[PDB]
């Protein structure tokens, strides 16, 4: 999982083994890497099921999306964040899990 680069300018990206669970103490990244002029909307498709709290932010288990200095998340739970609209040609999703859950993960479709 760790070692994703996405030339093409559509695509699809989801957690390891999505949709069984995503493994623990997991540190992947995804990068989408296109010429700089594109724009990027990703999109949550089916299921979002990253591990959550009730009472506190996204602690153990969350996708972060960055580019540029613009940084989106860190996001977790079962309801996926709407489409995000980058204005970006180069996205780093970065995954991050703890040592244990069992959440079956994420997964986006992007196009520029
Ligand atoms: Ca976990």
């Amino acid at each position: 999982c760790s070692g994703n680069l996405f030339t093409q300018r559509t695509g699809t990206i989801t957690s390891p083994d999505y949709p069984n669970p995503y493994p623990k103490s997991s540190e992947c990244s995804y990068t989408i890497d296109l010429e700089e002029g594109f724009m990027v909307t990703l999109q949550f498709e089916d299921i979002f099921d990253i591990e959550d709290h009730p009472e506190v932010p996204c602690p153990y288990d969350y996708i972060k999306i960055k580019a540029g200095s613009k940084v989106w998340g860190p996001f977790c739970g079962e309801k996926s964040p709407e489409p995000i609209s980058t204005q970006s040609h180069s996205i780093q999703i970065l995954f991050r899990s703890d040592n244990s859950g069992e959440n079956r993960g994420w997964r986006l479709s992007y196009r520029a």
